[PDB]
């Protein structure tokens, strides 16, 4: 059975289980079951499923080199699909809540969930909470008797926590750290001293690399009972490296990819985000360029946004991206080589992950 | 050591552990650690700790009748305190998010967290997510080697899920179920046909009784390794009965308790909530009273709110409350008697819980 079709079949199965359990154990009525079904479909479906399918692909790699009964192969692949959906539902939680937090308008060419006429923020915040709860409900049901249950739940909650910490790093990245204070309304930085590579790297590491790359890779190992087959420190290093590249590409697209292609209007400049573009620009700018950036960044005024995009264009940041890209290619190939010492199979799965990311 | 002082000492310990771990494993800086410390204190402290202290009191009851080394007594009580704080932090999550969802202004005489000048909704939604994550971080750290870890985490996530489902039941309780639809803006009911005792009971059961009574009672049993000492179906029944009474009292106070005493301005009438008052009023009203209720309920207009409160006053609902109260006293005393068959000690702990609730 083709992997994507298996993955989609398991979505339907998990959805039916969750809604049936709501009827049999939580007294739900058919109309609220329908609302939650539509909520699940709208918030969890329609992406590329890169994260969930990484779990499946990692598990497929180990099946090709490991002796198993056919029923065991089917169990492992089903487990990989359920685990992949746990990650997709975790992402769905964060996208629902982040879109509310950020006042976002569209996602993937459609309105953000909270903007649906019959949803509203009052419902959508709680819908996002339900999405997160569903990750645990499906784990306890499908993995109840599994040897990896404890490790998988512990990993999942650490990654969830890392992601929330990273969200804090992101939403505070345009303020001066020493002025953070719940009692005092937060001004945007004026010196941009905290727009540095190391501070940028911390935001990205926590807000997206743990749930986008580390969690799918390690979940694939766990459902395969293969974690002792790899050097975990290398798994972490390569997950954080590929994940940073993924976010850098996202940052570039926010500014330069046409909205029809991007699926939304990017507002990182108006929002004063600590983006790869801003950090790289400030790392190469002269005094006059820095002053012009300061006079225009973080402002809704379209003329000021246009000034910032021209500064980026004139600074030839596409060439800095090519140099960054070349160094990532070099470092990821090195880590893949090291992963071969203990597992050529897992190294190949990571090579596939990188190629997909690189060619996005 | 007095129970409350132990409980507060464990708060300080858990807080220090969480913040130290953020520094050593999540790359946090001192200013963001300070923000999160203040967030934790502001959102988790200042209530009565009824829920957390129930865990401790249940465990204390079993210690009095069970043979243990002194070090084991100390371990059990420390575990009970950590488990109690898990429940308090879970509540804190829901109060932060519910206050945002509902546009609430005050809680306990102070501004809701999202309204702090240096917080804002953008940060507060994520702060609430962190509060929930902390419940799991503290469980995995303190209970890693404990025999009850699996049962405790499974129970906790079921109760968390029930609570979110109950929040859905609550925030949709003024709409007609058959018209729920993410695509269509939701009108308030005009017939109030779903303002019934059974529908009210479902809201309350899920939105507050699981986390306010069932979870603290069962967590106390789990940390005491005493769950086989009780009839779990009776624990559930008595938790749901006491928890309903607790919410009925809250509903009455929303309407009739002065804001200075209540800690907020109650708006259940303007919000068109399915409250015990509205359900009881509609269960005894004549046609003219029903029509007057319909013409005034769910409206911000203070004159219309005043009409509704007068309808309630003239309907002598205080007497319906006394009758409801008398039946609850009768039913709770019956369940306590049944709990004595297997555990007089646990029955007494439940009797204490009821007395505290009744005399609130
Ligand atoms: O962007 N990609 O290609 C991705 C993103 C996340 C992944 O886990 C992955 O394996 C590929
Ligand atoms: O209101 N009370 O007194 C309460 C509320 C919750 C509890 O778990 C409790 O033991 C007492
Ligand atoms: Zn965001
Ligand atoms: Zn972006
Ligand atoms: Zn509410
Ligand atoms: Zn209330």
């Amino acid at each position: 059975m083709a992997s994507m079709e298996r993955f989609l079949s398991v979505y339907d199965e998990v959805q039916a289980f969750l809604l049936d359990q709501l009827q049999s154990k939580y007294e739900i009525d058919p109309n609220r079951a329908r609302y939650l079904r539509i909520m699940m479909d709208t918030t969890c479906l329609g992406g590329k499923y890169f994260r969930g399918m990484t779990v499946v692909n990692v598990a497929e790699g180990f099946l090709a080199v490991t002796q198993h009964d056919e029923a065991t192969k089917e169990r492992i692949l089903h487990d990989a699909c359920v685990g992949g959906w746990m990650i997709e539902f975790l992402q769905a939680h964060y996208l629902v809540e982040d879109d509310i937090m950020d006042g976002s308008v569209m996602r993937r060419g459609k309105p953000c969930w909270y903007r649906f006429p019959g949803v509203t923020t009052q419902c959508a915040i709680n819908d996002g909470i339900i999405l997160k709860s569903w990750t645990q409900i499906m784990a306890w049901h499908y993995f109840a008797d599994r040897p990896f249950l404890k490790d998988l739940l512990c990993l999942f909650q650490k990654v969830d926590y890392a992601t929330a910490v990273g969200q804090m790093y992101d939403v505070t990245s345009m303020c001066d750290s020493n002025k953070l204070d719940p009692e005092v309304a937060q001004p945007m930085t004026t010196d941009f001293a905290e727009f540095t590579p190391a501070i940028y790297k911390r935001i990205v590491k926590y807000k997206t690399t743990f749930y986008t790359y580390l969690l799918p890779l390690v979940m694939g190992l766990l459902v395969s009972e293969a974690a002792a087959s790899v050097e975990m420190n290398l798994v972490e290093r390569v997950a954080h490296l590929i994940g940073e590249y993924f976010q850098v590409q996202d940052d570039v697209m926010d500014c330069f990819t046409p909205p029809e292609q991007l699926g939304k209007v990017g507002t990182d400049i108006e929002d004063a985000k600590c983006s790869w573009l801003a950090v790289t620009f400030l790392g190469k700018a002269n005094a006059a360029q820095v002053a012009e950036f300061k006079a225009n960044y973080g402002e809704k005024d379209p003329a000021k946004v246009a000034v910032v995009k021209r500064l980026y264009s004139k600074a030839n940041l596409q060439a800095d991206f090519a140099a960054y890209e070349a160094e990532v290619v070099r470092e990821v190939e090195s880590l893949i080589e090291q992963l071969k010492v203990k597992s050529p199979t897992f190294a190949e799965s990571v090579a596939v992950v990188w190629e997909k990311t690189h060619k996005r």
